[PDB]
DNA sequence: TTTTTT
């Protein structure tokens, strides 16, 4: 009886438009959720999802003015509103989703049910997600002179393993662990991995989260900080110098909870959903406001004690007595990293740890020590 | 004359669009009233309401270019206004509205009468709202390890019911709330449990607003408890260390009023309805600018001591002071909060508590003789 | 020929659409003058107003295209501008205009030649508004305990009846009473019974129009007491401690002028007409930034000295000097008042006092003696 | 071979319509020049002037579909731009412009030639403008009194009348004036009378003119005195205290120049005519940033030295080295005033004065002592 | 098979039509080049060429819904972008472009080869631009009065006429010129000479230029000043007081550049191409933020020392050491001043001074005395 | 920063 109705019906039974608790529309397109107040995108999606219609429907959407009505009728239909990134335990990509508890890679409807709206930017890869290659056991020794496989180094690399794995989770840790060791330690090298490994759904931020005050006025390191599953704390100046800022306690006991208060500029909403990795990357041993039992329960320490010089400084860094081993550095070893070489096989043994450590369930634990 | 005039005259004579005093439109759709500011439901309320019309005034209603028509000449004959959210002791899903009164659950054209603007976010479930279950059973256990029902902490538990149990009624309250106890408590288990109990009228804003003026500038922690009906405030600092201000007196009396003062971004309302329950989440105890009556009169305390260490620091926690209990952490538990295992069954709780002590006034009282400034000018 | 056009041109002579010194439209809709600036609802009068035309022109009004067209004519139409709001002693409600002379209440075309565009929001019931009534005795016990007939205090009931009942005259007044006592002594009880009496014609802003600057960028704050018949700036902060600003001159200076400096965000317009009674509502006594002749000739003080107390805490009160009375608190007393039902009973006195002190000339007196 | 082209034509000959070099588009309907951006007038117009035309034109006006066409051709037909506000000595009212200097009132065509697009907002009615009547005989008692016509307030009375008879005077003048006095002296009372006499061409801005800048942003108080011939500002604060901000000599000379550079919201027009007679009431002398030979000569100051006081105060008042008289205060001149009583008794002095100080020159003097 | 195409071709063949580098469309009506993004310059233009098109065309020209389809057509088919504003030896006038090094007048089609895209907006007289007239002898009295032709000021009456000719020249300059001086020197009255002299072409604006950052969204002040030969910037303040700004020599830099930044509202323009000699009539010495050696080489400062004086005032002018002469004041020469009396005369003037320091290369030299 | 823009 009304047809451009019935189309948009029948379009409204596949699940492609979704209205979310901002008050704007998502629309699943190229394996993709995405946004509509950017660019207008219910339209488009008709075009695409054209080709799945009876034949006396599809010839009535190659007509703008058509899809419009189309368009109206679809927004006059979606009341009800859906909540997103409910499952902690899927790692989005820009092509699927992959399942951190069997392995598996979703592809096309399978990655749908996950309403997921952030991603690592770069697509898949199933041929180079294997074990075995010219490039994973150069990861390995990478990985092995970072930290030693040793029975005296060996709980160390348990909590460097495990915090590492635990980057992929999307959901709340409380815990503050920090990156401590001397410098040429192999520190930004481990960030430059992950950075890697995990791609967008990471952050570098500044000395500002940990030192000024979390409410005073807009905050915009607060804001990008929403969904993201890992953050990085470097540039750590001095303590140990007169009159320097001291690391806030309170900042300590806000950056684990679920939901951090603070709003960014000219912006009216103040909340955020935390699922991030707080990594903090000293230089020197950290001092703080005050000490209380609040605070022993929210750190972890790794320490980094192998160092990596040219021939030039060897035997001056060989009588030091802050490290355990020396060992020559590589130059090609950053350009090799910035150009993603050891991605994938970053992310199999993220993943491999990941299915031992928190399988059962997810959690991460202090060392006051 | 017109077709489509008829039809805006059925529909407004069904009481379903109504015009409010802070300018917006509010339309009854999927049981509830809901509002859009920078885009109109009207459209859609007209295309829900197709099927109570009859057959040839139903068949128009498919197409969008005369929903707009129809939508004209509503906004025209809407004239006056109406006020809003006026009856305390409802409590208003996504569904229908529960009477406080005596906990019977309406929908239909019985919760319309009823014009709560606001909601919990979620369904109500009935088979669940029921006294018997193993989660009632969990519920009430881990409530009696973090209260427990001691003789020497009767006035205590009590205080903890009655300001929990104000957290349903849609009403001013002239008192504020601190939760004070050290580490490992219960605290943020008990905030956790009520958001899950109450959903979206639940919020929680900065410490800023118990040490900054209200009034220079927008103040959107402010304006964005605006009919909410409960309102944490976390972490507050020590008042000793550096770095740190001191509370406000003047804020706490301002923060009792039934209207607030203060405004969002780019926007010219400066008046805001107070019906929350104000609680703050410390772990010293607060230190104010200055101590009068006035200030006594509206600050009640509950105490927290029970400690929950792991099985390696139980004697340490067994040395201390602040304590009076070390059972054993669960870790499990905040896994089972968030996936709103005891929302039903809190609610419950909240409903029985409530029925016990606010049915005939709503009112909370202050405890003076918790604090030591106040209890030195006392 | 164009029946459109003849509609719009017989509107036009039932005067109902009229243009303001603003720039706004005013229209005439169920014996109230209203407006709205964002959404001009000049077709919402051209719909309500059909039954007033003949048959053959009342059909065409169905339409939402053809009254955007007569919208439009009408708008065409209208050229010179009217002043609004020059009647001081008239009262504009929802449905009517009470005169404050005689107490009589007009409706219809004889409460049109009054262009109010203010109004209190509610409608004016004539059943409710007698002199005798049980919600009258219970009002008149209250007021009573809140400021006692007794002979010292008698100077401060007459201030106190003098500015309650000035709160209803729409002109501008030079001065700036002081609600000023001790903890619980029946301020806000006053203040909501104000508020419940006079509807929309009551705003309350905030402290920054005292300490603050009124011309730096935007202000709403100040921006929103525009043809206001009461402001209210409840509980103003202490002043010996250190940190606190003090009480501008100046702006005391300027908050008692017929015109008032400000704007609200996004607009360019700034000025605003002064019609308001503003009463500080404070616990403190007031520190000012400077003393002279100037200032203490536009501020007078009303004392509140009556406690009412628990009955636990009854005896403390009796030994502080602040007192001069107990009494029992009453605790469905704030739910009653929040309900509206001694609405017109303080309206009816109200109106008595009014026609007591403000008949032949309003104008209020400052009481210099009262601060230190 | 087109009829709304031709009734374009038509009103384009009558030159009813113009374009201002600012960039608006001044009409002439109701013997007055009118002009609203927010609110374009042009069809206002063309429904006014349909009587002025052939019956088979002025019926297809009574469309306003018709008449943005007849509109948008207007718009079209008007390339070149025309300069306006060139007579200093014409006052236009709602219904024409009187002459200073003779005091003739003009209307129609002989109004038309004065492109005055500011008026007073009310008319000028001819039995009242007067010189004898009771409210003449009133109001010179009520000037007399504030202005007592003695021989040791002969300057001060000559200065009085000057300023206040250029406020009627359309150019730009080189002083600002100060209204110094105490308490209760009558300075509102004269500004009301002024306000009620000028209309809309007086003006009342805040503080911000005098200790401020000028050109940040939007500054709707400097672009509101646009071809305005009075501003007004009031209760300056004290300035010998703490808190206070000094009045900044440079912004005394740029609102002594003949344009003053500042924009209101959303608007390019950074320049605006300076046409007003500034006057700043006090109770307190000023105290500028810095005092120079520049600035000491664009300055005038007034003194008020009669006291209006209640019966209770007055024998306090007479002890007073700050007053040279008391009288009685009026209860009923306030109210007297805001309904325009003594209008055009007001104005009829006004221009009395001004065909006395005025006519050959019209120059401002500053009392640097 | 279109007709409203065919006319779009037809008039895209006259080059009265052009686009800019920025997106200006300039359009070529009564004798000038003019551009408006606000006023509609292609639809005036459109109706203004209808005559010179057969009588077929012309008649389809008076609707105003065609002459947009014809316009739409038109913005389509301007695909390059020419040059414009090339000959800085050109004065455009409202009907013509005069030659500078040459003298001769160009009009009509004579004047479209050079596309000067701006005007001085009023119309060039002949019979005015004579060198001997009774005009011309005030106006060299008053310029001799003013400036004084001794042996010690003979560098600073070059430095004077230099700055004063280079206002003609349409090219980027590389000095910013102070005109200092005490009160009542005559600085004001060589603006006002120049203004009313070159007419448009003047443009002035505020001194957020100088103190502010000039990178912070819509700022008319900056793109008001585009292809202007003139800027002025009157009446800095003192800086040597309690809180001031600083000219930031910054903005100094950027000053001198060709392409300063800065667009209007609703508009997305961003380069302005400088053309203006920039002049600052101070009271006192500037002071910047920063000094080095890359300042002095763009700055030059120009002295007034006459006085002129009212008799009441003569004696105590005598005795001040910042003066030379205390010559008497005159009251009618600004109002003569503002009739455009002496605009011709000082026009020749200046084309007088221009073809004498200009004529090999026109470059500005600094004085760091 | 916000507000203005937009
Ligand atoms: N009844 C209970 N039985 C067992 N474990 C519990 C019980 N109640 C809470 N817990 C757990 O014990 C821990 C107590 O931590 P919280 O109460 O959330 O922290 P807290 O009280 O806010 O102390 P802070 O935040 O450091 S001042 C959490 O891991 C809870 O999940
Ligand atoms: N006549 C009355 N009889 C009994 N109770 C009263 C009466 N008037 C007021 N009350 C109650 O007594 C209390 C007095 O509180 P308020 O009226 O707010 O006094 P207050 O001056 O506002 O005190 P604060 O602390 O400065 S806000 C309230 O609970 C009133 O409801
Ligand atoms: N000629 C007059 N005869 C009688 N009363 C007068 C006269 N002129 C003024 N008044 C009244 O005297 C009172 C004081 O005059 P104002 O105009 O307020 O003086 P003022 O300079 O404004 O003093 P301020 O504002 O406090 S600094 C007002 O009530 C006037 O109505
Ligand atoms: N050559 C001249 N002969 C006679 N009068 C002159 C001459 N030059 C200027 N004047 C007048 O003398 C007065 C001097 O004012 P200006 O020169 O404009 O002020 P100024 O030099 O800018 O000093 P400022 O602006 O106060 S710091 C004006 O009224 C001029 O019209
Ligand atoms: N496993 C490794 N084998 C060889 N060279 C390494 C290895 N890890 C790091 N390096 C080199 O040693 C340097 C370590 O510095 P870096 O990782 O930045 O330490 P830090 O972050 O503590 O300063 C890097 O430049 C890197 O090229
Ligand atoms: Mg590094
Ligand atoms: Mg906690
Ligand atoms: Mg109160
Ligand atoms: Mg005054
Ligand atoms: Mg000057």
């Amino acid at each position: 009886g009304n047809k451009l109705f019935n189309i948009a019906q029948r379009i409204l039974d596949t699940n492609s438009v979704l209205l979310t608790e901002r008050g704007d529309h998502i629309v699943w397109i190229n394996n993709s959720w995405k946004f509509n107040s950017e660019e207008p995108l219910i339209t488009k999606l008709i075009l695409s999802i054209r080709h799945q219609l009876p034949k006396e429907y599809s010839s009535e959407l190659l007509c703008p003015r058509k899809r419009k009505t189309v368009e109206a009728n679809i927004r006059d239909m979606l009341v009800d509103s859906v909540e997103t990134d409910t499952y902690p335990d899927k790692l989005p990509f820009k092509n699927g989703v992959l399942d951190l508890v069997d392995g598996m890679f979703y592809s096309g409807d399978d990655a749908k049910k996950y309403t997921c709206t952030v991603s690592t930017g770069f697509k898949f890869d199933d041929t180079k997600f294997v074990e075995d290659s010219p490039e994973m056991e150069e990861l390995m020794n990478i990985i092995n002179d970072i930290q030693p496989l040793t029975d005296e180094n060996k709980k160390n690399r348990e909590l460097y393993e495990k915090t590492l794995s635990s980057c992929l989770c999307g959901a709340t840790k409380g815990c503050l662990t920090f990156f401590f060791g001397e410098t040429a330690t192999g520190k930004s090298t481990t960030k430059r991995l992950l950075k890697s490994a995990i791609g967008d759904l990471f952050v570098e931020t500044g000395q500002t989260i940990l030192t000024d005050v979390l409410d005073k006025g807009p905050n915009p390191f607060i804001a990008n900080m929403h969904l993201k599953r890992s953050v990085f704390c470097s540039e750590l100046p001095d303590f140990a110098c007169s009159g320097s800022k001291k690391i806030r306690s309170d900042n300590i006991k806000k950056l684990t909870e679920p939901c951090v208060i603070g709003r960014p500029c000219f912006s009216n909403k103040i909340n955020n959903r935390n699922h991030a990795t707080i990594i903090i990357d000293t230089n020197y041993k950290p001092v703080f406001d005050r000490i209380d039992n609040a605070l022993m329960r929210r750190i972890a320490v790794v320490r980094f004690r192998t160092h990596f010089s040219q021939p030039s400084g060897r035997e001056a860094a060989e009588n030091n007595d802050a490290y355990d081993k020396v060992k020559l550095l590589d130059e090609g070893l950053d350009g090799k990293i910035q150009n993603n070489r050891y991605r994938f096989a970053f992310l199999y043994l993220l993943v491999k740890w990941y299915k031992k450590y928190h399988i059962p369930i997810m959690k991460l634990y202090p060392t006051p020590e």
